[PDB]
């Protein structure tokens, strides 16, 4: 079993990960998700999270008062504390199977600009720190991409079940007047597993030429 | 200013975005953003969105004539039609600013076997249509990577979401000492163009340490 902590100040936008795997995996005891609104660890009328930034600049940065409060009470040592952040390692295929063998995973979602350094700083000294970017694109919060690593992760945990995969067809053979490559329909395993082969180095060399070392 | 349609067998993954739009920008009428059952098309009493692949494999592949129905009824012909799949071009914030001005996006969710590559194929014959990967790893279906997408489109957008080279260093905010770590005396400085040349020295550093393929 594992335990995924999510620290939010959207708990609602956490909702999502009730459908389809995610959901089949808490109902199947795989895992137990929970969701924590991060103004619990408020103490002020206000329940403020945020203030200007030391140094200026636009917007607002989390404060780590109300963070660390928070973590002290949902991490221990064996925490795996997830930041997403456009700022941070790329969380690849490979971090999905890392982290799909952890114990308990703890991600904390930051808005507004950001969260103060010191709370990642600080964690660090207790605890494994991993502050890590889904892509090469900014959003207005970490909510939609604590999303995408729980589905990542998850469907690699053991019981829940390179190159581009290319085309793939279904019945009828042929729809608009568009057949099935014939390959497909004709038996032959041999020259199924070569054409499928070709065209995953086709689609990847047209769509992701960095996959087999070539510029952009 | 902006519509999207999002087609999907899991329509309640949607809801929380479309709770998040400001009403301002709804009633301005900045943004519409609907969510459809995929099964709404289907043509058989069991509801079947998918199938065993042609030439074998693992898992199942969503059905051509479903797919095929759903997008005659949603796009037009000034549809931008996105497809988020593993296998697809890289959507990038470049990516994301250019879609930022479309009239009507088409999100098709399918899972990541794939939907029969004739709809796109066919529908690319009559709209602009985008296969699209949102980073290097693999989700069971293309629900989530349809809410990056909305959420990095959207907050391009004047007004829609309330929103206001290298890597972002740090940040600090109050109070100045904490748990043992002071912030930056820099910071304090009132030195600003000094500032300036430190933000930009720890952007570099990060970016050596966590992007090198930046530089
Ligand atoms: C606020 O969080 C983000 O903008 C974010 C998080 C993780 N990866 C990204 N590419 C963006
Ligand atoms: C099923 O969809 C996916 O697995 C997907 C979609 C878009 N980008 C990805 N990296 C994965």
């Amino acid at each position: 079993s594992m335990k995924i902590d999510v620290v939010t100040i959207f708990p609602e936008y956490l909702q999502p990960v009730r459908q389809s795997l995610p959901g089949k995996a808490i109902d199947a005891g795989l895992v137990d998700v929970a969701v924590h609104d991060l103004r619990r660890w408020t103490h002020d009328v206000h329940k403020s999270v945020d203030d200007s930034p030391y140094g200026g600049g636009p917007g607002m940065v989390m404060k780590p008062t109300v963070w660390g409060d928070a973590l002290d009470e949902i991490c221990t040592s064996e925490t795996l504390l997830v930041v997403p952040t456009p700022a941070g390692y790329p969380f690849t295929q490979e971090t999905a199977w890392q982290w799909s063998t952890e114990d308990h995973l703890v991600i904390a979602c930051g808005r507004y600009e950001g969260i103060d350094q010191r709370v990642a700083d600080d964690a660090a000294t207790r605890m494994r720190v991993r502050e890590v970017s889904i892509g090469d694109y900014v959003l207005n919060g970490g909510e939609a991409a604590a999303l995408v690593i729980i589905e990542a992760v998850l469907r690699l945990v053991p019981g829940v079940l390179s190159l581009l995969e290319g085309p793939s067809y279904t019945r009828p053979p042929s729809w608009r007047g568009m057949d099935v490559p014939p390959v497909l329909l004709s038996g032959d395993h041999a020259k199924i597993a070569a054409w499928r082969a070709e065209q995953s180095r086709q689609r990847t060399i047209e769509r992701r030429p960095d996959l087999l070392g070539f510029d952009s």
